[PDB]
């Protein structure tokens, strides 16, 4: 009564695992990972089982593997002594006499085609599933990964790694003291919302994403995921000036890697282009909003139209005429501000040419800061910013980190593009400076859910999510102005379908 | 064979119980989880028994606890079975017959004086100590906790509450799946600082501040302390302009709470009234360093010298003329910075009194934010600010948070110092509004450790901390600049000695 583990790497929407007889890929560090799961032993006189069909036997090669038993399944192959390395077997369940018989075997391992996969999951002895989630799918596949019965459930989810710019993940699924709790809980009755931890509850299984996977929260995502959990939980309401009502909480955080992976969302499909027009608009100067408008991009026609440039105070200004926004005050902090029409070319302090030219001559220095936010102009752009405040670090191997803080972020709409806005300008950054990408963190104010995305956020929070993208560079610009989407290739984004909502 | 637990309420630094045969103090929700913690059992159809000695049985008034079996140990009282609420037996030892004899009993408490906690813990009878920290030393006792031996260690200890002025903790002590970590530690291999999880490492055990509590790390000193740790773990060596190295990690945060207690370490004692004199310098809107000296501060003394304004390039100033601080950004953003004694008055935008008209009069909003960070100005300081935005938050039950964000921050002497001034800064904002303080959070760029205070930080982190103090007003002052130190009361602060770190 041992430990039988499946040990597969497959497609992440297409589930196959081979093509004519070979792997579809060649992931260096996915082998490694084969072999340091199925070389992990406890007692030094025992040696572990790999379960293998003749087909896979013939597709390593007939070649043995170190420090391990081969076990192939085969109706033909010869049964000979001389090699105690490879053991041939006529069918997967008699093959399973490792646990009773042989007593010098520790873990027994599944890992050999569609035809032992199916077997090995009808058959109600695999306690253990070892998943990586590879982002293939261009090419075809002969050989699929059979569908995970529902009687297992995933509880690790490895951040997203890449090799040769595929995107990969490594997943578990497992077949399925006490009195802090009883003190937390009894504390929780006797003080009410004198108690922080009543402040700040866990969020009910019902608004969790994936509640199965309790400690192996590796992938980054969840950081956006469970920040909205965290709202839905214990977001206290909120009417504001409009009808649009929220529910916020006050002072979190999420982080992301973009040393392997590009943290674009991949629980609902996010418009990159739209990000990445409004990203330059900002880094280009530009305050005027038809040149957003006539790149297919709407996000801010409901902030720039002439009913909402009247009632706040406005109305002098041009049909989409934004005041000193992002970017002005990124490229030409402080300054007169006339109109849209004008060269603002010279005027103010250029904090994002300072911030690059800080980071190629002095970049252990911590003064590498980009701010938006300027009280005196307040009160004459058409919204106040709201990320405010952005600061950069280049670490000791030569990656570039980035900080953000936010006032303001709707999790419905604002995160997902600021997350993926700020990544593109940390690379765009590095690639100008001679670094690499490194970490991106997101500090936030008041984090809220507008009432009207519930439904649609808590269908988010019900897909699981899916390995990062890769996001690549083709050339190799001189300055951070001369950026296009020409230049910028997304590999492997396959995610959730799109989730409407309006603002 | 069951489970007895010990149930005390014990003085921080004397461990004292009693005194004159009453209990030293009178704290309302010591008793509601001394009624909670006991009457806790699963079995509805059982009952809990409590030990304790007949002084103690004579404390509490001879009189019973419902839904309990109060035994006594004493030598002279009589038994009787006209009452099955209260038993009396001879000795300890024979008392604990529960276990063995009686199958109508869940749980054993000891709760009895020290002659009875002597004995149980002497008597390797208790599986567990239910301790509440009462922060009380200037009245003396009679009969004291005695010292808990070393197979017991802490699991849990909570935050801290407030209760008529009075701080006290609750902390626990015991006596002393599995895939999911082996195949992150097999990751970690084969990926270098390429896995997130490698350069996020949990610190070793030999600079984790009371290692034994792994899951009950309420008590919000933790998030310095642990804070300290990740630095001490993975922090990467940064030289400077002279020889003076750091070790920096980027990205950190850590939360405290102000609505039962004040942030004041007490690893170590912290100077509160130099703390509380620039803050006020700072309100007043004051540029000139000459006010603070005249207090006996020194906080901007080594930064105003003519040493020091000879390397930035302001040698023109008068002798401690720091420039636009803050305070001045405070009070006065923008505008135009000539010497330090003459009068700004009505210059630029007034954030500090635009925050407290909004706080009042707009208190839903988000756009409360205070900031000291200007690019127009940098050149012109004496030093650019480390506390670079503050925004401010009103809860619905009308309590007033505060986000920090520090661009730099030195663990050693900067961030105790921070998390004083910026939460006696959101009590003072709070009653001048009207309201009561909430939830501080702290956001740091560059988290940063001086290698000359190693040996002094790894002392710090081999003291269990102890439960806040209390920071209380003693008047209700009319403006935001009317606060003297006169108006404040540290109430219950018992820190471990000071620990003299150099700059
Ligand atoms: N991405 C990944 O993780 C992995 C991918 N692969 C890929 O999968 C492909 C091969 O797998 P696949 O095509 O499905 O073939 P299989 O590996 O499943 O092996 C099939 C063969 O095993 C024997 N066999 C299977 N079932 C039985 C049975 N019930 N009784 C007796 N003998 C049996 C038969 O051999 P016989 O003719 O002797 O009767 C059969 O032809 C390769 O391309 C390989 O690269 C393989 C492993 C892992
Ligand atoms: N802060 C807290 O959590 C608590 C505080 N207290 C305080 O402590 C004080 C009282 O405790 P304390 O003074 O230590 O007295 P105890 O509560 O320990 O009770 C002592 C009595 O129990 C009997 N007894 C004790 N040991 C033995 C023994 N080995 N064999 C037989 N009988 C024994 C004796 O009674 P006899 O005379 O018959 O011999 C003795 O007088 C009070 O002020 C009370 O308020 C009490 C409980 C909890
Ligand atoms: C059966 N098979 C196909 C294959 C390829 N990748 C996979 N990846 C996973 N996650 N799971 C599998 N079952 C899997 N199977 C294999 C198995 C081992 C080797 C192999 O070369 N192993 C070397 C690894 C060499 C190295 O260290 O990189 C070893 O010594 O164990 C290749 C293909
Ligand atoms: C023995 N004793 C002294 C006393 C006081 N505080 C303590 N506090 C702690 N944490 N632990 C103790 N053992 C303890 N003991 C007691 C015990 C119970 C009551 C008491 O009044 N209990 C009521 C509580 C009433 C209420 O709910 O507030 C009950 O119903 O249990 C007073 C003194």
């Amino acid at each position: 009564e041992k430990n039988v583990s499946i040990v597969v790497a497959a497609s992440v929407l297409s589930s196959g695992i081979g093509i004519n007889g070979q792997l579809p890929w060649s992931i260096s560090e996915d082998l490694k990972f084969f072999s340091k799961i199925t070389n992990n032993k406890c007692d030094s006189n025992k040696k572990n089982a790999l379960i293998m069909g003749r087909k896979t036997w013939d597709s390593i090669g007939r070649r043995p593997l170190k420090n391990r038993i081969i076990v192939v399944i085969s109706s033909s192959l010869p049964q000979d002594e001389a090699d105690p390395n490879v053991v041939v077997f006529r069918n997967l369940e008699d093959s399973i006499e490792n646990l009773m018989n042989d007593d010098s075997i520790e873990n027994i391992f599944v890992c050999g085609g569609e035809s032992i996969y199916r077997d090995a999951l009808k058959d109600n002895f695999v306690d253990r599933i070892y998943l990586t989630r590879v982002a293939l799918e261009d090419i075809e596949f002969d050989t699929y990964f059979p569908e995970i019965p529902e009687t297992f459930l995933p509880v690790y989810m490895s951040q997203t790694f890449c090799t040769k710019n595929i995107s990969y993940d490594f997943m578990i699924f497992e077949k399925q003291l006490k009195s802090i709790d009883d003190t937390v809980d009894l504390l929780g009755e006797i003080f009410g919302i004198r108690k922080m931890g009543n402040r700040h509850k866990f969020p009910k299984e019902e608004i969790y994403n994936t509640p199965s996977i309790r400690f192996g929260r590796e992938h980054y995502e969840f950081q956006y995921l469970d920040l909205l959990s965290r709202v839905l939980e214990n977001g206290a309401y909120r009417e504001n000036r409009t009808g649009i009502s929220t529910y916020s909480i006050f002072g979190q955080m999420m982080r992301f890697d973009m040393r392997e992976s590009f943290p674009l969302l991949t629980t609902k499909k996010v418009a990159i282009r739209s990000i990445f027009e409004e990203l330059i608009w900002f880094i280009k100067g530009d305050t005027n909003g038809n040149h957003l408008i006539e790149k297919k991009v709407y996000i801010w026609s409901g902030n720039g139209s002439k009913e909402y440039l009247e009632r706040i105070g406005l109305g002098h200004r041009e049909e989409n005429d934004l005041g000193p926004i992002y970017g002005f005050q990124w490229r030409h902090y402080n300054g007169e501000y006339k109109t849209m029409h004008d060269d603002y070319t010279g005027v103010g302090v250029d904090q994002l040419a300072k911030l690059i030219e800080t980071l190629k001559n002095n970049p252990k220095d911590r003064r590498h800061i980009l701010t938006a936010w300027n009280p005196s102009a307040l009160s004459q752009m058409a919204l106040p910013p709201c990320h405010v405040l952005s600061q950069y670090y280049v670490t000791n191997d030569n990656c570039l980190s980035c900080n953000l803080y936010q006032r303001s972020c709707d999790l419905g709409l604002g995160s997902p593009f600021n997350i993926a806005s700020y990544a593109i300008l940390t690379m765009m950054l590095a690639q100008v400076c001679g670094y690499e990408p490194g970490e991106l963190a997101i500090f936030i104010g008041d984090a809220h859910i507008y009432e009207n995305h519930l439904t649609q956020l808590k269908e988010q929070l019900s897909r699981t999510p899916r390995p990062f993208p890769q996001l690549k560079f083709k050339r190799k610009v001189e300055n951070i102005e001369d950026f296009k989407w020409e230049d910028i290739e997304l590999i492997g984004y396959y995610p959730y379908p799109t989730i409407k909502m309006d603002m």
